[PDB]
């Protein structure tokens, strides 16, 4: 459903900006 | 420089995710 | 280490991207 | 669209298995 994959994506949008934040620490 | 090269690819798939949700709502 | 780690969540990543791929088509 | 969404999604994972490839090499 178009709200199930769209939470799935932000969670994931949310995990690369952590990791990128990781990357620049 | 790899960390920053890995720091620009990983941005720009945060901005691809950023833009399929705009794509979801529209 | 960094690189293993790292290495190691971009594979729960693609992971995930499988997974969602899979429920498109369910 | 589903399918729109879907070929964007395998553009992603792809993406990350290169990635993932470039750490190793």
């Amino acid at each position: 459903n178009a709200d199930e994959l769209y939470k799935e994506l932000e969670d994931l949008q949310e995990r690369l900006r952590k990791l990128r934040k990781k990357l620049r620490s």
